[PDB]
């Protein structure tokens, strides 16, 4: 009644090294995953998840009402106009059931330029107290730069694989203005489950989350050892088997409109299940004034008559529309 998706598992591990022809392989299998089901699980990829899980868990599991009210986005709290996206989502005893925990670039501050022209999309980070919470900012701080390494190297794999000079992408992912952000999303097990936090899919399916195409270059996902993902093919939903040692890997809207869909996003949706778990997605975002040119792998010419998108119109439209069709988190 519901089969099992193809997640390849592809060693990422030459995309650092200097062998040119290893790299091209691994160019091969991203290729082959994005134009399949759209996901595959990046491996040997040298970040220290088990400290990530640990120190996420106890963030979430230590945090109070207090400190989640003083970190609130304005969703929560009308006095934090200026926290649309980063601060604490705060979940809803008995109506909502998820909470999370966004921060973006830690180059954000008072003195960058965008923050003092007031550019959109971009916010300061707000932590909570460090005698609360010892060690927290300076761990999250440095996996923001761990798992922007991991990205800057897939990125190459992907331009290897349209053809491209291994910095098409990278050149546009700097950290002095990258609105990639991490999320540290809490689903926890509740008994009883609220009704009201379950959804129900148009083939039954109860879900935690609808279908969506990710608002993102591409998507760099670490998840605990618990199956909820699905992927929509042209047959259906398909399971995305869990894997806690590997990171989930899938392009956003903005890597289909740049290749005309060559590299589709892929719809997916959320489970529903009744158990503790996390969901920490790094979303690879460009620059707010970053463009690239689009173009069409199939034509010889690679022409396209796609209108070039800054990606700052692209992420301010893009997570507005997501709120406006998936609620808010
Ligand atoms: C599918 C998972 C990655 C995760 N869902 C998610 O993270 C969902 C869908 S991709 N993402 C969002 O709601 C957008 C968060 C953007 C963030 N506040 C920001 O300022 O950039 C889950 O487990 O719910
Ligand atoms: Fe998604």
């Amino acid at each position: 009644s519901v089969s099992k998706a193809n997640v390849p598992k592809i060693d990422v591990s030459p995309l650092f090294g200097d062998d040119q022809a290893a790299k091209m392989r691994v160019a091969q299998q991203i290729d082959a995953a994005s134009r399949d089901t759209g996901f595959f699980y990046a491996v040997n990829h040298g970040i220290n998840v088990q400290r990530l899980s640990q120190k996420t868990k106890e963030f979430h599991m230590s945090i109070t009402p207090e400190e989640k009210w003083d970190l609130a986005i304005r969703a929560y709290n009308k006095e934090h106009q200026d926290q649309v996206r980063a601060g604490y989502y705060l979940s809803i005893p008995g109506k909502k059931a998820v909470e999370s925990f966004c921060y973006l670039n830690p180059n954000f501050t008072p003195d960058h330029p965008r923050i003092q022209a007031k550019t959109p999309t971009h916010e300061v980070n707000v932590w909570p107290d460090e005698t609360k919470h010892p060690g927290f900012q300076d761990f999250a701080e440095q996996y923001y730069w761990d798992v922007f390494g991991l990205s800057s190297a897939l990125l190459k794999g992907y331009a290897l694989a349209l053809g491209k000079e291994e910095n098409f992408f990278a050149r546009h992912f700097k950290p002095d203005d990258t609105l990639a952000s991490v999320v540290l999303i809490r689903y926890p097990y509740l008994d009883p489950y609220p009704e009201a936090a379950i959804k129900t899919a148009a083939d039954g399916t109860k879900l935690s989350f609808e279908w969506h195409e990710d608002v993102s270059l591409i998507t760099v996902l670490y998840q605990s050892n618990v199956q909820n993902l699905q992927v929509e093919t042209a047959a259906g939903y398909q399971d995305i088997e869990a894997d806690d040692t590997g990171y989930l890997i899938n392009c956003g809207s903005y890597m289909a409109h740049l290749t005309n869909n060559y590299y589709k996003a892929p719809i997916h949706r959320v489970k529903w299940v009744n158990a503790e778990r996390q969901s920490l997605p790094f979303f690879v975002n460009l620059g707010y004034d970053s463009v690239i040119d689009p173009f069409d792998p199939r034509e010889p010419n690679g022409k396209s008559d796609r209108e070039p998108l800054s990606y700052g119109d692209y992420l301010q439209n893009g997570l507005v529309s997501l709120i406006n069709k998936n609620g808010q988190t």
